[PDB]
């Protein structure tokens, strides 16, 4: 049985289908504290900032494994850095202290690229480096991979984790994060309306497609333990672009759109996070792999946000 | 008004009179969740683990500064880490949450080689590096100087912070802690018994005896504002040894002492901190400076722990 912590975000949107049709849709639970759609799969309301409820949800669902999404964005976590600890920081504890208490065999998480700061080197940095984020949302993250190693080497609880970088999607519209603008700059190509970046001409991040970004996840959760050596904090990326490159991308598709630049707090963010990452580590341990690069990405999205606008009927 | 949080421990012990000569006897509030002796100085019963309290005595008593020394260290923490994540992680917090809120002026946390981990260079490590921390003790502190300096970046609250490596000191007890061993050496010393030590006879660590170690933390929390850089995260020491080497040291003055290697969980502790550091970052940006070699805090120690 494997339970999934905020299902209804982005990743988890498209992670609880894709964890149903390989292992079965009666071995997966989806919960968040905001129901959607699930695609006929079991849902519960489950607050990770409450133990008591993880508790109650571990216990009468004999849960296995949990794929812990639930979270507080980047974006979002500076409107309200209250709230974000209280999810990120204490949500995490709550649920590695429920599984190692109960009999839950693997913990996986979703860490991020949040958790690298303005010392930390900007080109092709490694898994091991410098890590003082400046944001609420990587400090929490990076809590969150140390409690998860030391869950894992003092109590000896499976807790795994990689760091993603901006992940680029068209089934579930991301909202509270500071890469979306790689997703929203889609919608207006395809509607030839002129797009308003948030994020500096120039401003290079390493990105990743769902596809690869959910099979990574599953990769992780199924890898062999022997060769798990780093665990916690496994850098993984695709590709690394800034907006004026995407922009241009696009444009060779769709000519008849144009963008603007209105940078806001969330260049600021983005600025001190590395331009790109190097995931040697991670294919070496258990096998990471990309299968769409940045051209694949671009047209499988524009096929994909064209269906979903009407452009190209059903 | 400089209010301390766990002012009975090790460095609350010395802090509280030392803040109270310097500042004023009527500026000073001692608090913990175990009181102890503060010579006259206004004492108050603070958990810093629930947030309420440190509201309350913050509004009760106008405090303008916070030395949060408050906290369970790397030995306790690891016989019971939900007490380290309770105490340090959300005491810290509630610790900077309060502070931002009610008009608290300055913070100052010491933080520790703790948040090193086995990825840390082990020589003369700079305050830039990794800090990949393997007991629950340094990941509750390498958080802390994370939300420290968010706090300064995002509210503009003054949280400053350095690490301090082992401490040696004579008057307060020591405590089992990991690097506790160089403090009941010398009571074993004086007592001319054979000293049962805990860490490896090569154990190299940094340390730093305990005038120095006031005099850093004051200098940190007088430095001006605007000339800080780093901010949070300054490593600071004095010298490193191993425990075969202050036996040595202290052998030459008490030649009948005697020491056995018994190493227990302490010493696998210690093995992922690293062995020296680097304190020029913390010298450069407020003048951070040591008068206690390793002679005369070996001296100065036997001294007092004979007269006592
Ligand atoms: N999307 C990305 O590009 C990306 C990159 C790196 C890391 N991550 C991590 O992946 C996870 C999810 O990402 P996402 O993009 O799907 O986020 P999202 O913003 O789309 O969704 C977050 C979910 O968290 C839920 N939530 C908030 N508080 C909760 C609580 N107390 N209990 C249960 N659910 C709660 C929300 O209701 C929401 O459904 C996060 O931990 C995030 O930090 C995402
Ligand atoms: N002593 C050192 O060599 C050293 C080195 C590096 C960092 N530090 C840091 O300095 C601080 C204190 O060091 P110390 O040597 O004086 O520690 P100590 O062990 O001597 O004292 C700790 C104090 O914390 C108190 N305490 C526990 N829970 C509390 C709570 N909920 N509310 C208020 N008080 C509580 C204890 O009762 C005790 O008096 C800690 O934050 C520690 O991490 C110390
Ligand atoms: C690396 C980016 C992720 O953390 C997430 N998409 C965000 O924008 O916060
Ligand atoms: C660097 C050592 C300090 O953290 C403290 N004396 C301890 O023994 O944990």
């Amino acid at each position: 049985m494997i339970l999934v912590t905020g299902s209804s975000g982005q990743i988890g949107t498209e992670l609880v289908p894709y964890l149903a049709e390989k292992y079965g849709k009666k071995n997966v639970i989806a919960s968040d504290i905001v129901q959607r759609d699930t695609g006929g799969i079991k849902f519960i309301t489950l607050d990770v900032s409450n133990r008591d409820e993880i508790d109650r949800a571990v216990e009468k669902y004999s849960i296995d494994a949990i794929f812990h999404l639930a979270g507080i964005l980047s974006a979002k976590g500076e409107k309200d850095p209250a709230l974000a600890y209280k999810v990120n920081m204490n949500g995490t504890y709550n649920i590695l202290e429920a599984a190692k208490q109960h009999r839950v065999e693997k913990v996986v998480i979703p860490s991020t690229i949040g958790v690298f700061g303005p010392e930390t080197p900007k080109n092709k940095v490694p898994s091991i480096t410098i890590t003082r984020p400046r944001t609420m949302f990587g400090v929490t993250k990076i809590a969150a991979e140390l409690l998860g190693q030391y869950y894992y080497e003092k109590f000896g609880l499976d807790v795994r984790s990689l760091r993603y970088p901006g992940i680029i999607s068209y089934k579930a519209e991301p909202t509270a994060g500071t890469t979306d603008y790689a997703v929203e700059i889609f919608y207006y190509a395809v509607k030839r309306e002129k797009y308003k970046c948030y994020l500096a001409p120039n401003r290079a991040l390493p990105m990743m497609y769902m596809p690869d970004a959910l099979k990574a996840l599953v990769d992780l959760y199924e890898a062999d333990r022997d060769k798990l050596v780093l665990r916690n904090g496994y850098n993984v990326t695709a590709y690394t672009f800034t907006p004026s490159e995407l922009y241009s991308k696009i444009k060779e598709r769709i000519p008849e759109f144009e963008i603007e630049y209105k940078e806001d707090f969330r260049d600021k963010i983005a600025a001190t996070w590395p331009e790109s990452l190097d995931s040697s580590e991670a294919s070496n341990e258990w096998g990471f792999s990309i299968e769409y690069d940045l051209d694949r990405t671009i047209d499988d999205m524009i096929d994909h946000i064209s269906e979903k606008l009407g452009i190209e009927g059903k």
